[PDB]
């Protein structure tokens, strides 16, 4: 949580929208200018501001290739801002929309690889998410996924969703990685349906009932059959059943390095 001076803050165009997210450039003192992604908080509590300050907190602990970097925060000025790397090509999920079918199976378990080695990380260093979705997931040039977005992470030392949490986290909020895993394996369906939404229109209380009653999400088209068994795996009722986050890392590289294993197709 690296104080920065806001003369170093350049704001640039508004990339998304309780407060914004801007490009922007940065200029630290001594080093070669880069391009930032400045979230701020709109300037009109205390406790909100607390809350909205705490992520970047939490984000400054880690350091991995997938998750997402903060250079600094801005808090002794209005609106307060939270500083992170800049990437190239936004959130995981509408960029996979923008890109429908253009990906080989591949290229996407590499990125299921990626989000996979950030949860292990997290996971180690004991920090639940507890909010782990493709909207959360940024994407670069490269195509590196980098897990984000800590605000609603715990460490264990508006209308909120559904669709993307553990039954057992819903009914007795009881978040743990396990629970997490769960949310990853709703994320692999997310990217093997290139953005599709989970559950698409069911309602939330459509999701809970049907999760109840062994209802599990069917393969996206062209999904290969053991990335399915996997997601099946994550979705476990019993959490002590889900593999963890290394396991999950272990599988994939196993597929990554035996593609024939992705040709059989689910569904």
């Amino acid at each position: 949580a690296k104080e920065i001076d806001v003369s170093f803050v350049k704001i640039e165009e508004v990339i998304g929208a309780f407060g914004e997210v801007y490009k922007g450039r940065l200029k630290l003192p001594g080093k070669r200018e880069i391009y930032v992604a400045i979230k701020t908080l709109k300037a009109g509590s205390e406790k909100q501001r607390r809350d909205f300050l705490s992520e970047a907190s939490i984000m400054g602990q880690f350091d991995h290739p997938n998750i997402i970097r903060l250079e600094g925060v801005v808090t002794k000025s209005r609106p307060v801002m939270i500083i992170t790397e800049f990437m190239e090509n936004g959130a995981l999920d509408s960029f996979l929309r923008q890109n429908d079918g253009q990906f080989t199976v591949i290229q996407l378990v590499g990125m299921l690889r990626g989000i996979a080695a950030g949860m292990k990380y997290l996971a180690e260093m004991n920090y639940v998410h507890r909010d782990l979705a493709a909207r959360n997931i940024l994407v670069n040039s490269n195509l590196v996924c980098k897990v984000s977005d800590f605000g609603l992470s715990r460490y264990l030392q508006g209308k909120i969703p559904v669709r993307w949490t553990a039954p057992e986290a819903i009914a007795y909020r009881k978040f743990t990685s396990a629970s997490d895993v769960w949310s990853y394996g709703i994320v692999m369906w997310e990217v093997m349906s290139f953005g599709e939404r989970p559950y698409w229109d069911m309602s939330n209380q459509d999701v809970i009932n049907a999760i109840e009653q062994d209802y599990r999400l069917p393969p996206p088209m062209d999904c290969p059959a053991a990335l399915h068994q996997l997601m099946l795996d994550c979705w476990q009722k019993d959490r002590n059943s889900r593999p963890r986050f290394a396991e999950i890392v272990n599988t994939l590289d196993k597929m990554i390095r035996n593609p024939a294993s992705l040709k059989t197709v689910a569904t």
